[PDB]
């Protein structure tokens, strides 16, 4: 009852994307359609990966109609659920924006509401690196956002729901942390996290 009574709390609540809102990591994936997991700081490491995948438009389209992510259990239902009580829900992602808004829009999240990086194009199609600027294409990006929005809105309480280390080092700024090991278990979060939960219905009280 604890855990819902703080859930229940928070007038927004950020989620993270990869192995939490869904089961996979969108860069593994267009890694794959690209032809490279085998050979697969924040920022430096994101131009390293890019560099080997160098994905095209075509490519990037491809993966989301060829393989959209699947969405945790759960998940819809909890979102709705939020929106119903009118809070505000953002996914936050060192993935990229293409591949999120798609995810945002199934569960009805707004774009304004998406914030992740951006990958750029060269009139072509071909790769041509990504929007640096982002919060999200820096370490601590996740926290960045947070205080964005609270500083945009004036949020009383700003929850981040997360399975990894980026996620729990979200808080501070966020309000309260939520660690989420439904997918895969990281046990350093789960150990050090003062909330913690494997499956999105024991949100759903
Ligand atoms: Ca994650
Ligand atoms: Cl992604
Ligand atoms: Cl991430
Ligand atoms: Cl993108």
């Amino acid at each position: 009852s604890e855990l819902r009574k703080l859930f229940y709390s928070a007038d927004a609540v950020c989620f993270d994307v990869d192995s939490t809102v869904i089961r996979e990591e969108g860069i593994d994936e267009l890694a794959k359609i690209c032809g490279v997991e085998d050979a697969v700081p924040f920022k430096a490491a994101l131009t390293e990966r890019l560099a080997l995948i160098q994905p095209s438009r075509e490519q990037v389209q491809r993966l989301i109609a060829e393989q959209p992510p699947h969405l945790t259990p759960g998940i819809r239902e909890l979102v709705s659920r939020l929106q119903e009580r009118n809070v505000q829900v953002f996914l936050i992602s060192g993935g990229f924006r293409s591949i999120v808004e798609h995810v945002a829009s199934k569960l009805n999240i707004p774009a304004t509401n998406v914030f992740a990086n951006r990958l750029k194009f060269y009139f072509n199609g071909e790769y041509a690196g990504f929007d640096e600027t982002q919060p999200t294409a820096e370490s601590g990006g996740k926290g960045k956002v947070i205080k964005l929005l609270k500083e945009k809105f004036h949020f009383k309480k700003i929850i981040m729901i997360g399975d990894g280390a980026t996620d729990m080092e979200a808080c501070p700024p966020a309000d309260a942390f939520i660690g989420f090991g439904g997918n895969v278990i990281r046990q350093q979060v789960k150990d050090n996290a003062k909330w913690y939960i494997t499956d999105f219905v024991e949100l759903l009280g």
